[PDB]
């Protein structure tokens, strides 16, 4: 029997969650969600077995000032995982050090905030300071602002970087709690926003998509699996299964 593939991933609802059960759950059975369903479908098309591991440091992957990567990106670089199957955003900087399949889901950065305010866009956030705003620290969303050369986004980065102790948050759930408990707007991927707004009728996406990208399966550079995974994703798309999986996890279940 050929080798079990090691898959790195990260807890992020709905994509990867701990399954709830009365019975004890072991190994891969402990996890459920969109990415686990995807991984199952991929393994069925491509004929591999796998072992799901969380990224040890609990991070997506960013570069430090020395250029060193961490998170799921580093696990792939260092060949401690064969695949990353997660809501891992395909970015030019990451493409330099790891390979990605074609996307299995598209998204754009946008804004999560409450309904019923005069805030209609990023520009409306940028031109004021009363409403705090920010992003999950050290992910592709935060990095977008850090690296932007667009006036509005530079101003927003200046704001959230100078006010970093309160404006930048640890993870999605912490950001959502800030939106819920304080006057705060979270810069967040549209996929996640949709999940939230389906579950809290006081919350809304503000404005449109600030960028346009995708999540892809990551592999170490040069992996022969990357193209096979692309082909499998294309098949799932052709079969309508990617649409089915999104519907399943975003609007029923639940919740
Ligand atoms: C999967 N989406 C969520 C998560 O995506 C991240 C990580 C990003 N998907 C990445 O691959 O670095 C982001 O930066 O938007 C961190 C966290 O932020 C809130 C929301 O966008």
């Amino acid at each position: 029997a050929n080798r079990t593939l090691i898959v790195t991933t990260i807890l992020e609802e709905p994509y990867v969650m701990y399954r709830k059960s009365d019975k004890p759950l072991y190994g891969n059975d402990r996890f459920e969600g969109y990415c686990l369903d995807l991984l199952k479908e991929l393994s069925n098309i491509l004929g591999f077995i796998y072992d799901v591991k969380l990224v040890p440091d609990g991070k997506y992957g960013a570069q430090n000032d020395k250029g060193e990567w961490n998170g799921m990106v580093k696990e792939l670089i260092d060949h401690r995982a064969d695949l990353a199957v997660a809501p891992l955003t395909i970015t030019y900087v990451r493409e330099k050090v790891i390979d990605f399949s074609k996307p299995f889901m598209t998204l754009g950065i946008s804004i999560l905030y409450r309904k019923g305010t005069p805030i209609d866009s990023a520009d409306d956030l940028a031109k004021q300071t009363k409403i705090e705003y920010g992003a999950v620290r050290d992910g592709s969303t935060m990095t977008f602002f850090k690296k932007s050369k667009i006036s509005t986004y530079e101003k927003m980065w200046a704001f959230m970087s100078s006010r970093q102790q309160t404006a930048l948050v640890r993870n999605s759930d912490e950001g959502i709690q800030r939106v819920l408990t304080t006057d705060y707007a979270l810069l967040m991927e549209s996929t996640s926003i949709e999940y939230v707004t389906q579950r809290n009728c006081n919350l809304t996406q503000i404005g449109g998509l600030i960028d346009s990208k995708g999540y892809g399966v990551g592999t170490p550079i040069g992996s022969p699996y990357r193209d096979k995974i692309t082909i499998a994703i294309l098949q799932l798309q052709e079969e309508g299964k990617l649409h089915m999986m999104k519907e399943k996890w975003w609007r029923g279940n639940g919740c």
